[PDB]
């Protein structure tokens, strides 16, 4: 059994065991069962699954150089898959409230779930909601009598908290720190002093890296009982780096990527973005050349867009790509050499995660 | 130490712990501590503390028929204020995103936390995301080593999943269910069918009664360790009741009190709500009244909304509501009075409740 073709069927019996428990438990009647499945189906698939995929293939790893029966392989790799899926399901979660929240109109080439003519954001808020009230009751459900069950379950809320924490950062990273007060509405920077390195770093950090790969990896971990085969600095800080360069990326994207081939019409320039981009034309502009940045950044005017893409295209920020490139494939394969001390298995499936992050 | 001052002096106590985590461990800045400690407040703070104050209560009763040392009564204290706590930043997740997807203007007679200017709908989705990812910080923190842990974690989570179901249920109860599509824009009901007894007690359990009297009584049981001195089944039937009591007199108050006097402007005429008095005018309507009604509600249109009020105020609601108050005030004594068999003491406590939810 291919990896993907199991960790597909997990999804549809997770999902019979979930519209089956609203029947039998929650006095659920079948047009709501059936609104709940379409949801399900149209905001938790259609990915990659990269992320429940990665929890899959680390299991699989240690599973290829540690003794245990058929059953216990089968075992792993089902709690292989479910966990998977929690991770996916946590994805969608914040992507149907963060494309409510952003006002977004599209996500892979189809619409917001929010935007969806029978949904509505009445309804989607709240279907976000269940997204992840499922993957608490995939778990206690699927890993009840697990040793890993607590440690499982106090990873996932911490790097939930952490993900929240970073859409916190993300949507206030176009306003001053100083000025930050419910009592009154926020303005755009004008400085953009906090366009900084580190402050992208923070936001990146907790916005993405931790539910992205430090979650999948580490789950991959604990369902195969191998924590203690991995110096977890290391796993934290391997996943740090990758995660940055994968938002990196994904901040490139968003400008100078076709909008048919990104999924989506791009808006970090609009939306005032601490995209990558910006933080590092900040970091090289002459004085004439921070002065136009400002009077066209964060402005919905096409007209401005159009200069502050020129201003990014002149920059050279290519160059200053490829040496951020550079320094992270030296730094990535340090980590993965230090992660080979104590798990060579380990340490592959990251180089695993690396490929297809500097890929795609 | 009144328990009040005790409960009170834990939300200090609480607020401390997460923000100085916040600073330690996800590296933030004093400016967006103090925006979360603001938007703490607001939405935690404020009401009566009828579910919070409940776990402490029951756990109270207990201490006085149970022998323990000091430090033991003091944990068991601190134990019952920190669950709690964790039920009212419960609820304060459902009020944020309740009053978002309902674009309500006001609760206690303050702004609803999205309508605040320095917020926005694109912050407050996240903040109520925050305030119930909290609940699972603070239990993790405070209850790590309790043998309660599990048991208080997965009645945690059933219970906020069975909310959003019950949220689901709500939002979607003046649809026609076989007309549910996400495909499709979903039209007001005609026939009004599903305006039932049975499809009315559907909603509010789901919705309200579990996370309003369930939990915390069942969490006070926890924190105790008392779970085996009541019959389970007893008070989950017993919750049912005061339940859908606490809502029936909630969906009078929407149509007849001041809204000085409720804290904010009712809409479940308007918003077409499956309400107890629509339900119960339905029940005795003749075919004109009827007729009359469907002309009237779910508009907007004041001159439609003075209509809906008239035929209620003509329909002697009253009558019928004195005669399900009489069979519930029946029907709770009765189960009081099967509590009694096993814990006296918890029994008590569930007559404290009926009463501060038969008054107000
Ligand atoms: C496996 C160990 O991982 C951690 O300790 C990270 C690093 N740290 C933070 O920056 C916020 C809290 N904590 C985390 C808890 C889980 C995700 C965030
Ligand atoms: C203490 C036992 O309580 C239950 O079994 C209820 C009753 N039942 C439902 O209707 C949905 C699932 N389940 C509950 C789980 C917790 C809240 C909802
Ligand atoms: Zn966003
Ligand atoms: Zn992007
Ligand atoms: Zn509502
Ligand atoms: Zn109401």
């Amino acid at each position: 059994m291919a990896s993907m073709e199991r960790f597909l069927s997990v999804y549809d019996e997770v999902q019979a065991f979930l519209l089956d428990q609203l029947q039998s438990k929650y006095e659920i009647d079948p047009n709501r069962a059936r609104y709940l499945r379409i949801m399900m189906d149209t905001t938790c698939l259609g990915g990659k699954y990269f992320r429940g995929m990665t929890v899959v293939n680390v299991a699989e790893g240690f599973l290829a150089v540690t003794q245990h029966d058929e059953a216990t392989k089968e075992r792993i790799l089902h709690d292989a898959c479910v966990g998977g899926w929690m991770i996916e399901f946590l994805q969608a979660h914040y992507l149907v409230e963060d494309d409510i929240m952003d006002g977004s109109v599209m996500r892979r080439g189809k619409p917001c779930w929010y935007r969806f003519p029978g949904v509505t954001t009445q309804c989607a808020i709240n279907d976000g909601i269940i997204l992840k009230s499922w993957t608490q009751i995939m778990a206690w459900h699927y890993f009840a009598d697990r040793p890993f069950l607590k440690d499982l379950l106090c990873l996932f809320q911490k790097v939930d908290y952490a993900t929240a924490v970073g859409q916190m950062y993300d949507v206030t990273s176009m306003c001053d720190s100083n000025k930050l007060d419910p009592e009154v509405a926020q303005p755009m920077t004008t400085d953009f002093a906090e366009f900084t390195p580190a402050i992208y770093k923070r936001i990146v950090k907790y916005k993405t890296t931790f539910y992205t790969y430090l979650l999948p990896l580490v789950m991959g971990l604990l369902v195969s009982e191998a924590a203690a085969s991995v110096e977890m600095n290391l796993v934290e800080r391997v996943a740090h780096l990758i995660g940055e360069y994968f938002q990196v990326q994904d901040d490139v994207m968003d400008c100078f990527t076709p909008p048919e081939q990104l999924g989506k019409v791009g808006t970090d320039i609009e939306d005032a973005k601490c995209s990558w981009l910006a933080v590092t034309f900040l970091g090289k502009a002459n004085a004439a050349q921070v002065a136009e940045f400002k009077a066209n950044y964060g402005e919905k005017d096409p007209a401005k867009v159009a200069v502050v893409k020129r201003l990014y295209s002149k920059a050279n920020l290519q160059a200053d790509f490829a040496a951020y490139e550079a320094e992270v494939v030296r730094e990535v394969e340090s980590l993965i050499e230090q992660l080979k001390v104590k798990s060579p298995t380990f340490a592959e499936s990251v180089a695993v995660v690396w490929e297809k992050t500097h890929k795609r």
